[PDB]
């Protein structure tokens, strides 16, 4: 929409972005400015609880924090009602499995990918190990391209499939839209982990034929801490049972028991994080600005030329070598030092990049490898950016060993 | 100093009188330039990167969960951050459901908040429990005498501290060694007592206990506490597992890693722990001790007023037993329209059952006005209260 220059406006709204070269952007994103001005309004102006409570100031917050939600509900092509506020990716995932507990049987299976985080492998494990259920992965290469043909094998018989969008520690974009295809021919329920592609590519949950979708908020959105979102499809309102239960989710309670209350409130238990869902909003709205195709572009090139420069100086990376399907996020190791070493060095110079396993554990194994060093971007990061990064990697480089 | 010192922080207390502290606090500038701090200067993950940032975080995020564990007597571990009380007492009741038998006992209030009564009622009905109340006035007092005979047999007892309704300050110390003495597990919702009131958890004998960072602490929203015992570590099922829970993991196995990481499960909100902690350290500046008594010396101006006005007001008349909120209810006139005549006048306070429901139902009433206090409230601010109230009783004829 706006007419801004990429990345020089935004870096404008990102003080740190003056004292570091920040490439640790699958972690955490930076804040820019007027998202920390929206939850500061909200603070010193209109501060109040929501559930509608009369008076001025609690009418403000209650508008505001429903516009917070519209907003998220546009951004990923869903009804209001479909959205709902949680803490972060993490819980809004176990908050899936916990809340479609009650429909699996033994015997059942479940579906995955053999790349996912943490946050969307033991949910389903814990509950295979506790129902008897079969989890099930399907197949792909060490680049972290799936094999479809697999896929069609493994959904076939499935109650549920799980599945990010994209991989936090190989930066593989896997063809969710297929995937759902396949999830909707089957009738498997298809859960998407977007907390990668969230804020940083087009998600779309009528696209992606997903009938729960979670994300974070402090990562790409550019929302602060404390924010995800769990969207929840009309169609599971009868099924889903609402694992959180309290103030805000009822019709009626008595002694002897309760009755609950129509979505979302129904899925939202007590206050919410009313700051952090303006805040997430005001995420939302910066980068709706900028474009999401103008943000997955100037990412592209980053990572074009982060692993061209890699290739020269024959440091191997990970991930995918087919561009399209590569997010902004390049996992590389240098053979002979220790991850963790070549991100100490690269702080001593300013540049912030992550090491370790990214909790991927099943990534790192499937490759036969401890870790890797990670370095990922964003809308603000800069090609003079990447060659100042470059630059400091053949310095390292350097020496046998 | 108290309290027009505390005024000086709050710019929305020049512009209105507010009386909303039960729903939640508002948030003095240095809550807010702490978490800006955070999402401006050093912002960046936890867990553990090498990069200055991310220690920086890191730092903050361990210091934040210290200032807590000490403001309530705790250990660094044995604090958990969740989202808000609402969901520390779900987690309770989640993490502990697997330690039930059909036919077992949970005891707790006739008051309580729908936060700490519906988690219960869900595991009693898929247990087959009995859940059980203690007696209380309609003050509402317990009857401690009942409570010892309810928490005999009892699994787990349930209590709020004080209640978010009436104002009552349960016996809570008390309820607390009989639950011991009957090797009952003692649970504990202050979410209107942290911040407002001395709340320590060996003091209580609690084994679990909750609160809000965004009420009394004067924390931002978004940033609840549990407490778990150190007792219960090995018993306690992390109802919420995945990023940061872990020591090891593979495709058909995991490891849970120790306490308190083990039952924060993901990207915890860094900033919100941050904004707690510089909360919990202006109140301290302040000082519990003089919070209560600022705000006792408004529960008792405000209830004399309204007793002149012949203005019935429910909780305590023991005004020892109650905290620091008043509810009342104007005849012949509705609350929520008590309230926003109020509010045409800049007076902000909340209508309604207030989430509890079964208070409303055993004083046999739709609901109450509720005006409720924290430290930076006035006495000039109640005497206009009272003024609007006089005329608006007045006007009724
Ligand atoms: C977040 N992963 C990062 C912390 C990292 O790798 O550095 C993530 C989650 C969890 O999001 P939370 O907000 O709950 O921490 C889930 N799925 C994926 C793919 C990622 O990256
Ligand atoms: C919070 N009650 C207020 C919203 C109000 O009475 O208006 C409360 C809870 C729930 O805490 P949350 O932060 O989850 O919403 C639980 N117990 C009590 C006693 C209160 O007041």
């Amino acid at each position: 929409m706006a007419s801004m220059r990429i990345p020089e406006d935004v870096r404008k709204d990102i003080p740190l972005t003056n004292e570091v070269i920040y490439f640790d952007n699958t972690a955490t994103s930076l804040t820019p400015k007027p998202v920390v001005e929206a939850m500061d309004e909200y603070y010193l102006k209109y501060r109040a609880n929501v559930h509608r409570g009369v008076h001025r100031l609690s009418q403000m917050a209650t508008h505001k924090y429903e516009e917070s939600r519209k907003i998220v509900a546009d951004f990923i092509g869903a009804k209001f009602e479909e959205i709902v506020f949680t803490k972060n990716t993490s819980e809004s995932l176990n908050l899936v499995a916990l809340g479609l507990g009650h429909i699996f049987k033994r015997g059942d299976k479940i579906v995955t990918t053999p790349y996912e985080h943490h946050s969307d492998l033991l949910p389903w494990q814990r509950l295979a190990t506790k129902l008897g259920l079969k989890l099930e992965f399907i197949e792909g290469d060490d680049e972290g391209n799936l094999d479809l043909s697999d896929a069609e094998k493994k959904i076939k018989g499935a109650k549920l499939v799980a599945v990010q969008h994209v991989s936090n520690a190989l930066g593989v974009i896997h063809e969710v839209e297929e995937l759902g295809k396949i999830a909707k021919d089957e009738g498997a329920i298809f859960v998407v982990d977007a907390a990668q592609s969230a804020g940083h590519m087009e998600v779309n949950v009528k696209k992606l034929h997903a009938d729960f979708l979670a994300f974070s908020g402090h990562k790409g959105p550019m929302g602060p801490t404390g924010i995800g979102v769990l969207y929840i499809r009309e169609e599971f309102f009868d099924t889903f049972e609402p694992p959180l239960i309290g103030g805000g989710t009822i019709e009626d309670v008595s002694l002897d028991g309760y009755k609950l209350t129509e979505p979302p409130e129904r899925f939202e238990a007590g206050t919410p994080n009313i700051g952090g869902a303006i805040g997430l909003a005001a995420g939302i709205r910066y980068i709706e600005r900028i474009g999401l195709g103008r943000i997955e572009r100037q990412e592209h090139k980053l990572v074009k030329r982060t692993t061209e420069g890699l290739d020269e100086l024959e440091v191997p990376w990970y991930g995918p070598r087919n561009l399209k399907k590569h997010a902004g996020v390049v996992s590389f190791n240098v053979p002979g030092l220790h991850p963790h070493d070549v991100a100490a060095i690269l702080d001593d110079h300013s540049i912030m990049v992550r090491s370790g396993h990214h909790c991927a554990l099943p990534v790192m194994k499937k490759l036969g490898i401890n870790g890797t060093v990670r370095a990922s971007f964003h809308v603000y990061n800069s090609l003079e950016e990447v060659e100042t990064f470059l630059g400091v990697m053949e310095e390292l480089v350097k020496g046998l060993k």
